[PDB]
């Protein structure tokens, strides 16, 4: 089929220590496999190019993927050029904290048509509250520097903003900052508490009541801009529009059930979702097994099967066709247990009662522009 992989080329290694981050190697309660060896990179690229049909996608995350260094990415591009025997279209993307981006990176990413996700939580004070370096110092100016480089070198990028309780209290400041910077492709990621911990216990924790307030305020700002002919693409609202018009969404977590994301750690180990890079969900190694073999594992089958359970409340919900129960990670409360109701169920219900009337209007407005914006959240065209 088409194949899409999420690769951690520096594993969980990172130069920052964001308060809410459970992905980095120096973080809460996460082993690092170091930098992906040339041999593992080559194995992975050739395998995807031989086994994919239609197209394939390589997404580089972590950890901070720029820690693998620019040479790693140059070798990636040489492998893609040499070994794409089927002449597939290849999509490449990079999610980065931005702090190591310089002119050499910006030129490389522009020249090689990468789609970049740049993590920025809002204006200076909001961003710096949680996104601190390993010495505990500020990072916002370095991220702004990366965004300016991306603008100068015409790199395609989205902003990835984590929604903490602070974000929810200050939607106006966040939305206005991104507007001033002319960042028109935004993705708001709900702050997740560490897996299987009791939810809502940290000062940054996004509780359901906070998330309701966030969604309603953000929608009002977005809709106002829409009425005034300023198009701002917000990934969730666009996913709602595409669910309304197409019956399905391009975003994992909006379609009711899980997919195998083919997360590849730097040792070549494979996992089904980036929220689940854990030994009990380790599918195998990409050096040893085909993508089909990995997908066909008992572990993958089970991971996907667990998400098909529909909560009883959802079956009767007026918004079910719109929401579909949300992302499995937001339903996974306890180790080895059946999924519960989405943590944010109440938030979605209240937001939908507030926003559904206006959502249709925009849905009736759209068309090619909506599909194109939605694609920008997924891959470089
Ligand atoms: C894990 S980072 C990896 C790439 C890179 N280091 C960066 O910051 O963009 C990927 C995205 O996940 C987000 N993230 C980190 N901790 C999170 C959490 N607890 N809940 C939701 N997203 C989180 C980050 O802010 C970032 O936007
Ligand atoms: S920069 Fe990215 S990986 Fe590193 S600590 Fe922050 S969110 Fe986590
Ligand atoms: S947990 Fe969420 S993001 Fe991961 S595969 Fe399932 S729906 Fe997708
Ligand atoms: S709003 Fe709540 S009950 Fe309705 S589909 Fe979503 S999670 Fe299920
Ligand atoms: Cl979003």
């Amino acid at each position: 089929p088409p194949l899409s992989l999420l690769i951690k080329p520096a594993s969980s290694g990172c130069n920052l220590k964001c308060t809410y981050c459970f992905y980095h190697s120096l973080s809460d309660n996460v082993k690092s496999y170091g930098i992906m060896r040339d041999e593992v990179l080559e194995s992975m690229v050739k395998r995807v190019l031989n086994e994919a049909n239609g197209h394939c996608s390589f997404a580089f995350q972590g950890g901070e993927p720029t820690l693998a260094g620019l040479e790693f990415f140059e070798k990636l591009m040489e492998l893609q050029r040499k070994h794409n025997y089927k002449n597939l279209k290849i999509y490449n993307s990079l999610q980065t904290n931005g702090t190591l981006i310089d002119e050499s990176w910006a030129k490389f990413l522009s020249e090689n048509k990468f789609l970049v996700g740049l993590s920025m939580d809002g204006p200076k004070e909001i961003h710096n509250l949680n996104r601190k370096d390993c010495c505990g110092l500020d990072t916002f100016s370095k991220v702004e520097r990366a965004a300016e480089l991306f603008k100068k070198y015409k790199v395609e990028f989205n902003i990835l903003c984590v929604v903490t309780s602070n974000t929810a209290r200050h939607v106006n400041k966040v939305y206005k900052y991104f507007k001033e910077k002319d960042f028109k492709f935004l993705q708001f990621i709900n702050c997740l508490d560490p897996l299987y911990e009791e939810k809502g216990k940290y000062n940054y924790s996004l509780k359901p009541k906070d998330y309701t307030k966030f969604l309603k305020n953000l929608f009002d700002f977005w809709y106002e801009d829409f009425l005034n002919g300023n198009r701002v693409s917000i990934r969730y609202f666009d996913g709602l529009l595409e669910t309304i018009l197409l019956g399905k969404s391009s975003s994992c977590g909006m379609n009711g059930t899980c997919t195998c994301q083919f997360v590849v750690e730097s040792d070549g180990s494979v996992y089904p979702c980036d929220f689940y890079v854990l030994d009990k969900w380790r599918l195998g190694n990409i050096q040893d097994m085909t993508m089909k073999e990995l997908f066909e594992t008992n572990k993958n089958h089970e991971f996907i099967k667990l998400s098909f359970k529909v909560h009883e409340e959802c079956k009767k919900c007026k918004w079910f066709r719109l929401c579909k129960g949300g992302c499995r990670r937001c339903r996974d409360s306890k180790e080895d247990s059946a999924l519960e109701l989405n943590y944010y169920c109440q938030s979605y219900k209240e937001f939908f009662e507030y926003a559904f009337p206006r959502l249709i209007n925009v849905a009736n407005n759209i068309v090619d522009k909506l599909a194109a914006a939605l694609e920008h959240h997924h891959h470089h065209h």
